This record gives C-alpha cells, structure tokens and sequence, in this order.
DNA sequence: TGTGAGCGGATAAC
DNA sequence: GTTATCCGCTCACA
C-alpha cells in the first residue's frame, strides 16, 4: 500500500512532523533539511491520502452532486459545467448519479452524499414540493440547492424561467397568426415538463386559444416521433406545434415530414433547449435557448455563497431567450 | 457534526462495538439487544462517516474514471453505463473529468484519483502509446484500464472494432456501386477518430478505391455541415460520404440538402455511433452501431478482474454493427 | 460482546 | 522544529 508520511520519515533521516511540514510549506524548516526531504518524497512518490487529510480535520470545500442520469442531455451539460467551474475555483465535486425513479433513491442519494462529508449539495433531479422538503431536511446542517423543482417549492432552488419561455414560443406562434396549436409535453413524471405545459396552457388563454391536442413524450427523438404520429393519424393537423424539448422537435419533425407536410410551411415548430444539433436539424429548428454553461456555473458559485452563510436564501430565476430558426414560417 | 456510532451508544446503552457489531450483520448479538440498537439508531439517523470507513481498511472497490468532457455524446453514455454496473456490484465510482487537452491534464485526472485512493483506474480519455504508457506507469500498483487508445498500445484496453466498423461501412457503399467517395472524419488529435479513418483508408485500397475528398470535422454537427459545404463548393461532389460520427453525419446532411441534393437519392451518407437520435434524422441515418452499454459494462467488470489478479491483461475489442436506415440508396 | 492499538495527518501548544 | 494526542473506525483479542 502507498508510500507514508512515515516512509519519507526514513528515506530521509527525520520524522513524520518534519516531512509534514516541508509539505504544508512549513514555518522554520532546517533549510537545507527541506531540500533532502523534497528529494526524499520526489524519488519516492508520495500523494497525500486525502482520505485521511479531511477526517484529520483539513477544511477542504467539497461539493455533493445528486443528478438524474447523466445519459440525458441537460444533466450531463450541467454536471459538466458544474465540474468545470469548480476545478476553476478549485472546488472538488463527488456526483451520485440517480437512476431508479423515486424519492427513496433520491435519498439514497443524498445520504452517501452525505457520508463523504460535502460541504454543500446540488440536488439536480426532479422533486414534489414535499419531497424536496424532505431531502432538504435529510441534509444534515449542509446547505442544498435545487435544480429540479418548481419556483414555488420552499426552499434554495435556480430554474430557468420557463414563464418567459413558454411566453416567447406562444407569442411567437400567435403572432405568425397561428390559432390551431398542438401541444407535446415532457414526461409528466418531470417537475420541468409540468412547468412548462402550464406555461403552455397560461398563455394560450391569454391569447383565447385552445391546444387542438395535447401529447406526453419521454424526453425522446423517437417518442416524439410516435406522439406527432398517431396524432396525425387521428386526423387531428395542427398548423404550429409547441413541444418541450428540441430532441422531440426532431422526431415531430420526422412524422410531420414523413407525413408528406412541409415544416415550416405546412406544420411550424418550437422546441426547447436549443442544443448544439438543434441547429443543423431539417430544417434549422427554432427553440427556447437553455444556457448550461450558466445555470452549471450559477449553481456551483451559489452553493459556495450559501456554505458561506451568505444571505441569497430562497428561489432564482435564469433567462432564456427565442432563437428563430427555420421552423416557424 | 452527523451522528456518530457513539451517539447511538448511549441512547441504546450499550458501547460502541456493540452498535458496530449490529450494523456490520454482527455473529453473536444479544438478540434482543439488536432490536433495540437498530431502534436507536432508526430514531437518530445515523449515516456511516466513508470517509472513515475507508482509512480504518474497509476494502471498497472504489472505480476511479479519468474521462474527456461529459458534455460529449460517448463519453457520458459510458460514465453512465459504468456508474450503472458499479451500483449494480455494489462498486463506488468517483470520476474525474479532463478539459485541458494534454497528457499532463489527464496525469493531473489520475493524480487525483490516486489521492482518493481508488482500487482501479479506468481511462476513456485519447492517449498517444507512449503517453498511454506514461500513464499506465504512475497508476502507482493500481490497476488501469484503457478506452482511448490504438488496439496496438500494449496494455489492458478496450475499443470497439474499428476495423469491423469501417470495413461494413465501405463494403455497404460499395456492394451499392459507390465510387466517388469522400471522408469526413474526427479530429485528429483523437485516437479513435485516426483509427476510423485508416479504417476507412485500409478497406477502400482493397477494393481500389480513392477518396475524392478527406476532410476534418470536430464532432460537432456543425463541422459536418461547414465541411461538406467547403466540399461542396470545391465543385467536389461524391454519391456517398462516410462520417465518423451521427452528429457530423446530421450536419452533412443538412448541407447535402440545403444544396438541393437529395441525402440517399445523390448522396448516400453513414454514420457512426447510431445515437438515439440518428434514427429520427431526416431521413433516418444509417450507421455503425457502437454498443456503449455494453462498454460502460464490460469496463467494470474487467477493471474488477485485474483488481483480482485475474489473467485477463492485453486489449479486447467490442463487437460493432451496420443499421441499415435510409440515407444509403 | 467489552477492551486496546494503529490508519495518514493536523494543529496548537510544547 | 518537535511532541502529544484525537479524527471516527475496523478488528483482532480477549
Ligand atoms: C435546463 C433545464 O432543462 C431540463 O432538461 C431536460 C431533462 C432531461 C432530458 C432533456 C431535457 N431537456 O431540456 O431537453 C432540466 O430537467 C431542468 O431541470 C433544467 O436543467
Ligand atoms: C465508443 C467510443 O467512441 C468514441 O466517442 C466519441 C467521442 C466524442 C464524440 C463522439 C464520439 N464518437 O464516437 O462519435 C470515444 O472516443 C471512445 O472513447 C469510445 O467512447
């Protein structure tokens, strides 16, 4: 097993105390005894069992990721930037990734989570308002940030504001005159795909209109694919549809396309997100932008802010914005 | 400050061993004594410290995992197929992501992961042979796996069959009559995306073929579509493209398109990877199919092996498959 | 099951 | 520049 503090001890001619300090860019070293320790640990191959620094009591900020799996799209882009921005402020991050649906295995979660002492939680999975009350309350004195519930759950959260989004892609229908709108919502199963097909919902009623029909997918191309299908096939043909995430925009657009109608022309589109691809889609898909990069990187220097008992408690909202692509003509 | 195995002690009113003995499945408990332990224990909330557990010698197979941005398709399908495995053997799995291109980058990665003092390294990260070397060798006594790196570089690796890949690719376009062919393949700077395209080069020699164009792309869709524009407005214009990847395929396809050919009809074009979305392109992508389930998988149960002693050491190489979809007509 | 000593280190006084 | 000694636990022993 690896090389000790005690095994510079040796190799060196002093004891563990002294390697430490060399280490810890001591105060009074014996000058040229920090040159033959440093030679000591070099020829050695000495990497400090972190293990044993932080049960030592060695105050390093560690962050505890919890995200639904990383094989989605949006959580992977988040872990990403959550990662990144920490190595830039040379925060460490631990993610426990949360496959099986549920709050237990939430829980599961938090709690080895926990057990690696983090210093802060991201929790970026989707939570019913108790249920999220309930993890928040399972963190045992560290302070939590969610990703996946609604701007009403009390407690500290960042979502992007799926008021404007749902607003941007329903005005803009509206003003390129459309009245015969579909709907395509996430997985109902999914706090943001709810948000959303009530942003839906609320401003179409502003506008006195009335979805022509209403479909859930599962985050999926292909699903996206089935609903725009067997809508189509029970002869119910929209002249816009709204659906909540660019990938079942591009299955829409496959049935509407197979379907012998125009995208654009004939059946005009909106997604959500707008992923890399979305603009190199068939044609270039218009979308509700989603900054990653942003919200990855909010969520790491706010959840710093709140270890800090700095007063920013409650609910933040992200903008987003329209991108006019090609598929609404 | 969590509670601790003490805690639990005195409102039981036994010691810490015996608490200890309990959680650990104990042989000999007083019977009636666990009964009342594990009450105590239920009302409190008691979450193992790992942090101790593992510098007091509990082996946990804990998976390291050295991997290139997860905001890439592949390599986050194979965190997650890895993390997946691991919970499923009951393995931990900690990763530290790469961003910085270099050796050193990734060195750093496996510095770090050694600290944490993992039982096996697993490194999906693009390494030249000797760099590969390199860092096989500062996996200090731990055992390391390889995704990344040529079926040449002698150590323990495993990579989908590039050779069976490129070779169903070009053998398809081929047995169509395709003639003019152009490439289109990854960045360099990428194993993977090299050995592709010798692949490629490799099987169009034996049928006596030249490629009438060779291009680089990064990835992204949007490459494939800048490329094949740049090579469409050369006056370069092939009847089948091989893509190294879905994505740049779908950014092939758009330029095909938006030049007024028809993708299949003028163009043929395959893919690589067959992404959950490449089946819903416009129209459906035909491609190589890339099992990263089964890699993910395969992955830890091998980095177990070695863990073990077992004999298992060298390269493996993955099955791959061609789908057959509709942009090759 | 009650007891006692080492893991790899870090402070905080000695 | 030590030096004693606790961090939070796991066993090996008794
Ligand atoms: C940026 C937002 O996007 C949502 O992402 C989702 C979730 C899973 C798969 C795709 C998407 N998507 O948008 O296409 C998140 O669930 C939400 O919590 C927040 O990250
Ligand atoms: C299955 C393989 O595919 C490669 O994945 C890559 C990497 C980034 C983006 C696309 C692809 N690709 O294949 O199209 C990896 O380099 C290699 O490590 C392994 O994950």
């Amino acid at each position: 097993k690896p090389v000790t503090l005690y095994d510079v001890a040796e190799y060196a001619g002093v004891s563990y105390q002294t390697v430490s300090r060399v280490v810890n860019q001591a105060s009074h070293v014996s000058a040229k005894t920090r040159e033959k320790v440093e030679a000591a640990m070099a020829e050695l191959n000495y990497i400090p069992n972190r293990v044993a620094q932080q049960l030592a009591g060695k105050q390093s900020l560690l962050i505890g990721v919890a995200t639904s799996s990383l094989a989605l799209h949006a959580p992977s882009q988040i872990v990403a930037a959550i990662k990144s921005r920490a190595d830039q402020l040379g925060a460490s991050v631990v993610v426990s990734m949360v496959e099986r649906s549920g709050v237990e295995a939430c829980k599961t979660a938090v709690h080895n989570l926990l057990a690696q002492r983090v210093s802060g939680l991201i929790i970026n999975y989707p939570l019913d308002d108790q249920d999220a009350i309930a993890v928040e309350a399972a963190c045992t004195n560290v302070p939590a940030l969610f990703l996946d519930v609604s701007d009403q759950t009390p407690i500290n959260s960042i979502i992007f504001s799926h008021e404007d989004g749902t607003r941007l892609g329903v005005e803009h229908l509206v003003a390129l005159g459309h009245q015969q709108i579909a709907l395509l919502a996430g997985p109902l199963s999914s706090v943001s795909a709810r948000l959303r097909l009530a942003g839906w919902h609320k401003y179409l009623t502003r506008n006195q209109i009335q979805p022509i029909a209403e479909r859930e997918g599962d985050w999926s191309a292909m699903s996206g694919f089935q609903q725009t299908m067997q809508m189509l096939n029970e002869g119910i043909v929209p002249t816009a549809m709204l659906v909540a995430n660019d990938q079942m925009a591009l299955g829409a657009m496959r049935a509407i396309t197979e379907s012998g109608l125009r995208v654009g022309a004939d059946i005009s589109v909106v997604g959500y997100d707008d992923t890399e691809d979305s603009s190199c889609y068939i044609p270039p898909l218009t979308t509700i932008k989603q900054d990653f990069r942003l919200l990855g990187q909010t969520s790491v220097d706010r959840l710093l802010q709140l270890s800090q008992g700095q007063a920013v408690k409650g609910n933040q909202l992200l903008p987003v914005s329209l991108v006019k692509r090609k598929t609404t003509l």
